[PDB]
Parts: structure tokens; sequence; C-alpha cells
């Protein structure tokens, strides 16, 4: 909804509503949980032409819980999701600065596409991989106009220092390169960066450094959407031990995501996903799965602004998992108004 | 504001701005406290026409507190209000679900009219009397579109297994039938819900599952508005003994609200109320008034969107209640500016 | 952004997004801290001609940090800035009651104009400096039309009874006078007010009532701003001692901000401020130094919607100084949207 438009100014407000529930058995061992997950959002986009190769814009969002109750649990997770302003030159560029997502979500993105769920390894918080705060961003589109299709971005990370470890990261770099082509993508992205003194700390996870790679394909066409990720990071993935009650990063996790979905006209659109992460050189464990499922869903779009969607998680993760992780079946059911 | 209307979806933008003052004495031991009371509501309503007889909707609603300060207490009172999704279909009903009103408010929000104060008896994340979380609820108006006037809906009320028995509640079902006819109203509405082990657990009530129904008759016709509301409650209200420092739900309630007002054409609105709940059957007291209290104020209009009021609570229950509830009067000044 | 325009009711929309870090050297002893400050605003602001001589008004604003996690400290820094709702009258002035600005800021506002710093004694929940809540304010233009560039004010604030000392107040009254004439404006302004029992029973300050005054000049034409404040508080002031732990009022303040600054045509808007303030008979201190720098920074306005700024804080508080207040450089970095 465009609330204004005048002299190269233009800003949207935008939002959405989101009736949501999940079932699970009983459901502190499922995948997703049990109950009541409704939530809104609300943000604007803003877009100024300050000349004619010089553009200016900001972005903000946040995120309103509607499953809790008015008393001591009110904000329970609410949030800012993205917060951040920049300028983009004629063919020289952008730069960004704000709560935005790590360039690594450049490559995770591709299998980012489930009803509901997926996207289980693009954490927040979490270096290079999903929103992070106090990140510049350099983004190049056509490889300053010279190469149709060849993006690339250079991300620095500013150190977080936060009073828990999960949330907290040091100074890092990292970037990413991705081509388009008669209906597909390729891309790659890396980042590094220091982990803080508080992180070094934890039980779980050794190394001065973290780091976090992916690359990706997908096909984005002809009413398709099919996609893969594979990814690798190092001292970078958030893990929690539910049997010691301890809590740190993976050393070392290999990912897996693929995604397949077809769109029907009439506005019915199935899909089919698979995710598979696997933790390594965990202090006490050695190797365990993290995420281990397979997903069969449907969104029903009705149109622009109104959909609902059914989004099944076929758990594979066992009942004897090494760190407590859940390993029951999740099923979400949801109706949504957006403007 | 509508800041969109195009190809049938429309979206308003509302909101307002509360000043308002209470006025008690010294005001721990009045009816509704002492001090600055000032809040805000921001929220938005969508409705898209799908085809010819299938419209869909949302609708979101935060209240911040603006009598906080910026330090640790910044965000006490905040709030969602509503936040749900639906369809409505042509004569077969409508569909929704989220945060939104327990059905027995149906009945309850007859005499919800006051200019500050009243509809004490309808609680939030209280089952079916409030604004609940993770309510689907189905309704129908004109009784399939055969019967002019008679509306009726049915409402699942999910599981909330929340960290307090307060805010807590299980499975449940409810309905609501009203009639309105020639500038009169009646209604009737009922839930029936299982409690939680938590809930259980508490020192105030003993019972599997809570109660709650009223009715209620209105008359809002050449610029009067008179009703009454009659309920009942089995194990739902909510109770606090401040002597003994115990919480929990009443085991019986008893409900009687009562209004009267009139609208002068230039913008006067007097009022007068009652309020009287009794509680029956409370572990350790026996029985004992909850609320007990006559009210009278006014609002003055300017236009739709400028008022003011001012709203004085006689009230009745004494200084020697049983549970500590609150004895002396309250004063409420306010001036809204909403859009 | 004007949401809404129609018979004489209009509505607007706004907010910004900002982009912000402060370099400091590793930052707990520098002026402003180290790391990510990110923010977002969203309010909206509402006038209604209710009649020929009398409008009304509202207005709300909040922020919102972006540079929080998700996770336990999402809130943190999250805040009503501004909530108020009143009535302005042809000639004889307007009354307006909510979260507002302290009349005293009515002087302090000269100065409160640099890119990032400054403003360091309006502080906010404290009486009559900054933003309170709980204020009912009497403004008088012109004096009653009688006088051009005459203006005045007098303010009641409301008892705000806190858990916290720092932001708590009593019953309290003040006012302002300020005259502006061919480019210059002249003001003074006042106010006192009672101390909470938990002010009072604070081991820094001593007094049973607190006291703010503050006098001002500013030359605002041709592209250039100067502005000049002096101001003076008994117990009012918030002071902590980072070396006994403690907490509580300064005895007496006194207090000097200067601010020079030029606009160019083409939008680089250089800037260089001073700020004292002296904190006096400090309970086991005696006299020490608040706030003592020189400031020089720079805005380079894109146009009305987007900036970009840089503002350093040269501290010339010492290493030694007796409260712990922090003696280290600050540099901000800021890139705004706004609209
Ligand atoms: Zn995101
Ligand atoms: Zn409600
Ligand atoms: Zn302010």
């Amino acid at each position: 909804a465009e609330i204004y438009n005048k002299d190269g100014n233009k800003v949207d407000l935008y939002g959405k509503a989101v009736g949501l529930h999940y079932f699970s058995k009983g459901g502190e061992n499922s995948y997703g949980g049990n109950g009541d997950m409704t939530y809104a959002r609300l943000g604007f986009k803003g877009e100024t032409q300050i000349n004619s190769d010089l553009t200016g814009y900001g972005q903000w969002e946040y995120n309103f819980q509607g499953n809790n109750s008015e008393g001591a649990d009110a904000q329970t997770g609410n949030k800012t999701h993205l917060a951040f302003a920049g300028l983009k030159y004629a063919d020289v560029g952008s730069f960004d600065y704000g709560r935005n997502h790590g360039v690594v979500y450049d490559a995770l993105g591709y299998t980012d596409m489930l009803p509901e769920f997926g996207g289980d390894t693009a954490y927040s918080d979490d270096f290079f991989v999903g929103d992070v705060g106090g990140v510049a961003t350099y983004r190049n589109s056509n490889f300053f106009g010279l190469v149709d299709g060849l993006n690339f971005a250079v991300q620095y990370l500013g150190k977080n220092e936060r009073d828990t470890a999960r949330r907290s990261n040091g100074d890092g770099v990292g970037g990413s390169i991705s081509y388009e082509y008669e209906g597909f993508g390729i891309v790659g992205a890396y980042g590094a960066a220091d982990r803080t003194n508080l992180q070094e700390a934890q039980p779980l996870g050794n190394g001065k450094k973290a780091e976090q790679w992916a690359t990706g394909l997908k096909y984005d066409a002809n009413n398709i959407y099919l996609a893969a990720n594979y990814g690798e990071t190092r001292n970078a993935t958030p893990i929690t031990n539910k049997f010691t009650n301890t809590s740190g990063f993976a050393n070392k996790t290999q990912d897996v995501l693929l995604v397949a979905q077809y769109q029907f006209d009439f506005g019915l659109r199935p899909s089919i996903a698979y995710t598979k992460s696997k933790a390594k050189d965990v202090e006490g464990i050695g190797d365990v799965d993290l995420v281990n499922y397979f997903e069969v869903g449907a969104t029903y779009y009705f149109n622009k602004n109104m959909s609902t969607y059914v989004d099944y998680i076929i758990n594979q993760i066992d009942s004897d998992n090494k760190l407590g992780v859940g390993s029951d079946d999740t099923v979400a059911v949801g109706i949504v108004y957006q403007f």
C-alpha cells in the first residue's frame, strides 16, 4: 500500500495477519511445537530519487506475536526483523547498514520457500546465515552493468557483544556471487568472523573464528520452483544439549536442503522438501543430527492478498538423538491476510 | 483511514491517542488505581473480494501504553489486542482464527459501553468472556439469509498452556445466538472448556472444566442506549486473595451489568451503570463480592475524531472485603484523538 | 505522509530508519558506547477542525531499537516517545495531556540540534527537562494574538510513583516564556516538584523538592544556527556512582550548552558544540563533572528524505572522574531514511 508518491519519494506501508496453529503429539518432543502460533507483521519500505544516478532507500519491519497473553508473556517473540537504510548509485552498486540478512542467506534463500517451515539452517543472530544486526552490505547487480545476470556482494559484519553467547558475534567479512540465466540461478556465498570470548567460553564449540559457506541452484520458471542448497559451518551453528542442559556451537555442520514446488494457475501450490543438517566433533557427543525431515505441504492462493496453507513435517530425527532434538512430526495450518 | 482501495482489496489504517488520568485517594485500595493511564492504539483492517460470493479479511491491533518510563518498565501493558484472519462466504457464514473475542463476549458486549470503565467480567485470557488467543470462530448472520436479525456463532477454543494459571486454558467449545428487531437485541451465549493441570493445581478453584454463560438485552435507537447482562461462571473467573497472597479461579460467580445512556445531538452523552459480581464457594472464604459499584459519567463527542470524558465509579465494595478487593472510588478523565 | 484529508481531519503517518554505528576504544569507558545503534521510529499526527475557532489534535510516536537480537534482549530500548491529545482554541491557547516534553525543554530544545549527540541534560523521566509521562500543558502563542513572537506555557506535572527512583516524580508545576524577533529567540523556563519518598530514600540527593530552570538564546536565519543554554538543577539530575555502585540525584548541577552550525545550499551542514554540566554537594564526592566535551560533526542532507552524518565527541571528562563517568571519545556514523 503506497501511502506516498511525490517528487520521486515513494513509501509503501505493508503488513499481514497470520492465523496459525501447530499440531504435534501431546509437543515438547516435536519438530515445531504444539498450539497457537498466530502473529502479525508491520513495516514500511521507502525509496527516494536524489538525482538521476543516485537513489536512497530505507526499510523497517516488526514482528508482533499474537499467541501471547496480556500478562507477563505479552511481548514474547516480538522483535525487529529488518531495519536499515542505504544508497544505490547508477551502476556502481548499493550500500546499506542496519539489521539485514547475512550474505550467506544469499545462498540459503534459494530453499527458504516452504509454506511455514524450512530454512532451518538460516538462524537469526548467527553471523551470516539469517537476520543479523549491524551489517554493512555492498551489492552489485549485472556486474557494474557489464554482465547481465551476474551479481555479487560483500558484507562487513560488525561485532555485537551481547549478554548471551547464542546472540553474539565478532568482526567479520563475507561475500557472495550469483549468476541467473534462462530460468536458472547459481550462487555461492562465504563468511568468516571472530567468536567473542563469551562464545569461546562455552562448553560446546572450540575455535577462535566462525565460518559459514553455502552454494545453491534453483529453477524458477514455468510455474515450477526447484532448489538445492549445500552448506558447511565451523564453530557457527547454535546447538543445545537438552540432556546436560548445556549450550554452544557445533564445531562443524554439514547442511542439505532441497525443495520442489509447482504453482497451479488456480492458486494451489503443492510442495515437497528435504532438510538434513549433521553436527560433527561435538564435545561429549561426537556426531549427531540436528535436522532431518521430509516435508509435504501446499498453499492455496486465493489472490495477492489471501492464502491458506498446510505444512506437514515427516520428522526423521530419532527418539534416541544424543542432543535431545525432538523426533515427533508437526503439522501447521495457516490463514494469511496481507496487504 | 483507507490507505488502499483497488481491485476489491481495501485496507484501513486506524489508531487513537488517549490522554487519561485516574484519581483515587492516596490508590492501592481503589477500584481503578491512581495516576496517569495514557495509552495509544494502532491497527489495520483488510477485506479482499476473492470472487462474487467469497471475501477474505484480516485485522490486527496493538496497545502501546504511554504511562510508562523509558527504562525497565517501558513495555508494561503493551500487548496485541486482536490478530486474526478469515473468510466469509455468501450466505454460508464466516470463519476466522487468531486472537479474537470469546463468544460469550457476544453477550457481554451489550453492557461494555461506559466511557472508561465497565465490562468488568469480560476478562482477557479467560476462556470465552474477552480477548483470548487461539480461537476459531464460525459466524452466521441472518440465519443463512433466511431470517433477518437472527445470528449465531460457534467457537472452538484451542488449549493455551502458559507459564501462569491465570492466562491458560484447555480445549473448549462455545456458541451464541442473537436476535435483533425494531431497535432491540436479545442474545445468549455459552462455553465450556478443560482447565489445565496448572489451573487445577491452584488453591482457589476446584473442577475439571470451566464454564461461562450469559444472556443480555439491549435497546439502541432514538439516541438511547440501555442494556442488561446476566452471567454465571464455574471455575472460570480469575480471583486473588490479597490477604493470603494466593490466586486462582472462583468456583462460581453470578454477574449483573446494567447500563443506561442518552446521546444528545450536540455531542454530550451522559451515562449511568451498575455492576455486581459475587463469588461463591471460594476455598477459605465462602462467598464474597468481586465487583459492586454504580457508575455516573459522560462523554463529549466534538466529532468523529475527538472526544472528552469523565467517568465516576461510586464503589460499593466494602472496606472489610474478604479477598482484599479495593473499596475506594475512582474518577477517570480522558481526552481522545482517533482516526 | 498524509493518509487522510477530508472534512477538516488530516492524519500524517511518519517514520524513519536510522542505520547507526558508534566507535569508541575497546567501550565501557567512553562517552557514548561502542557498536551498533540502529533504530527506527513510527508515529502519527492528527488535527481535526471541530469548529472555526476550535481544533483538536493527537500525536503518538514509538521507538523500536534495531540493534537487539531476537532473544531475551529483543525489546531493549523500545518505548513510547510521545503520546498525547489536546485542544487548541482560537486565541485562548491550547491544552494537552499525555507523554510530552517537560516545559524546561522549551529552553533546552535550543541547543538539542547536533547530528547524533547533545541535549545531554534533557533527561527522560526527569521532571521537566525531557520526555515525561503525565504532563498537562497549557500553551499560548503570540500572547492571545496581542503580541507577535511572545509565547508562554504552564505545565502541571502529575506524580508518577514508579518502581525505581530514577523514573519517578511527584506533583509539580512549571512554566516558560519565549520571545522571537527578526531571526532571534530568547526563552526562560522553570519548574518545581515534589520528590517521592523513594527518591528521598536514595543515598545521592537530599531534599523534599526538585527544581530545574534554564534560559537560552538562539539565532536561526541566513543558513546559520547558533544557540546557548544555561541551566541549574537542585535534587533533580540523575547520577550514578560507578565506584560504589550507588545511584540518586545531584544536589545541584550547573549546565552550559553551546552550538554553532551552518547549512550549505548543497546539503552539507557542519557543526561545533560544547557541553559542560557540573555536579555539586554530592554525598561522598562533593563536586564532580557529569558532562564535559567539545563536538565536531556534520550532516549531509541529500534531500527531505535522506541524510548521512558523522558526529565526533572530543571527551574532556578525565580518567580519574570521581563518579566513574567515562572519559573516552566517541564517533557516530549514521544514515537516515525518513518519510
Ligand atoms: Zn529475514
Ligand atoms: Zn477486545
Ligand atoms: Zn522527545
